[PDB]
DNA sequence: TTTTTGGC
DNA sequence: TTTTTGGC
DNA sequence: AAAAA
């Protein structure tokens, strides 16, 4: 009957009934989290999440009554809300002159919070400034992200990124012609729109020298026709805590990553004229056969999905979840899946779909 | 930097 | 009062 | 921020 804390023990569909409650929540997480009080932003986080998944909207007080995540300054909040449709909290952070600069800044890729204190501390709030400046200097990964800036900013609707998985399929059965490739993130969740599009490859028959080779060929293959606008490896990168997956470094050694920029011409996308192609963020994974249960699960997403259930496994039953396996911490053995549904049931959790993980 | 919870 | 909040 | 201990 009452509502868990966790979102792995949640039904969260994209259909929000208290998007005026949960749109001030992630103002008030996302101010924090640019000022790294990871604490609070969390607080925030999981009170926006909980709220998404309400199958009514809050009309009063005696609404928060049996849902966890509410303490005092969130109760005040959705009083506040309540009251004249507004938050006067939320409305004070859009008015901030370091969250507005923070939120400009990290808008460009490539920018981190370390880079986008340096120029607010500079004096620096807006991006023509930043671009003309004859003295600062900028990295690759920043200099696509200014070059690429308006097709980034607007984001990657479906058509686009179901004519990425054609650019990915093509590419990577010229090296593994056994190889399956399933689209991950927002994307496999439902979502109509994504900042990036995610992908996750495997193949039944590959080698470990060709599963360490096959990103290295996809990519050599893209540039050979034109189409690679920027890559990197997720080695050589050191990401904020917002990109983070918190794995053990023994744990993503098993994994090959890589994250693009692509070309994607607009007679490749069939959908309801300008330059006639558009800049698309891509980020792949080589998953070992074995490990795809887990890599699909840990991909997929979202992010407050994974947290909980991974916090679920520790406080609740005694595991340690990651994105090649689950070990069982009392009986000291890993146990073994190969389907989402299967980790899910040695959990002791109801199978949740991937359209019910937008936590 | 706050409050809540649950055994001592 | 100190610790956890997705890893060891 | 809000638990947990
Ligand atoms: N800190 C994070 C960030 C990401 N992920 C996982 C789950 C989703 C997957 C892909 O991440 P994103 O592309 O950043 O997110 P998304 O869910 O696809 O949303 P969007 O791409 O639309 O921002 O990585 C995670 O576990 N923890
Ligand atoms: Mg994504
Ligand atoms: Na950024």
């Amino acid at each position: 009957k009452k509502i868990s804390q966790y979102a792995c023990q949640r039904r969260t569909t994209l259909n929000n009934y208290n998007q005026l409650f949960t749109d001030a929540l992630d103002i008030l997480a996302e101010n924090d989290e640019l000022r790294e009080n990871e604490g609070s932003c969390l607080a925030f986080m999981r009170a926006s999440s909980v709220l998404k998944s309400l199958p009514f909207p809050i009309t009063s007080m005696k609404d928060t009554e049996g849902i966890p995540c509410l303490g005092d300054k969130v109760k005040s909040i959705i009083e506040g809300i309540i009251e004249d449709g507004e938050s006067s909290e939320a409305k004070a952070v859009l008015n901030d002159e370091r969250y507005k600069s923070f939120k400009l800044f990290t808008s460009v890729f490539g920018v981190g919070l370390k880079t986008a204190e340096k120029w607010f501390r500079m004096g620096f709030r807006t991006l023509s400034k930043i671009q003309s400046d004859k003295s600062l200097r900028f990295t690759q990964m920043q200099k696509a992200g200014f070059l690429y800036y308006e097709d980034l900013v607007s984001c990657v609707n479906r058509p686009e990124a179901e004519a990425v998985s054609m650019l990915v399929k093509e590419a990577v059965v010229t090296f593994l012609p056994d190889a399956l490739v399933t689209m991950t993130g927002g994307f496999r969740r439902g979502k109509m729109t994504g900042h990036d599009v995610d992908f996750l490859i495997t193949s039944p028959e590959a080698t470990e020298d060709e599963e360490q080779q096959l990103l290295h060929k996809v990519t050599d293959f893209w540039k050979q026709q034109g189409l690679l606008l920027y890559h990197q490896y997720h080695r050589s990168h050191l990401a904020d805590s917002a990109h983070n997956l918190r794995q053990r470094s023994s744990t993503m050694d098993v994994f090959e990553r890589s994250f693009c920029i692509l070309k994607l011409d607009h007679g490749r996308v069939h959908s309801e004229e300008g330059k006639g192609w558009k800049a698309i963020r891509v980020d792949l994974v080589m998953c070992p056969y074995d490990r795809r249960a887990f890599a699909l699960l840990g991909w997929t997403g979202s992010r407050q999905f994974e947290r909980d259930l991974r916090r679920y496994a520790t406080h609740e039953r005694k595991m340690m979840l990651d994105n090649h396996a689950l070990y069982d911490r009392t009986k000291r053995v890993f146990l073994e899946a190969e389907s989402e549904e299967e980790i899910f049931a040695h959990l002791g959790l109801d199978y949740i779909e991937p359209w019910e993980r937008n936590a």
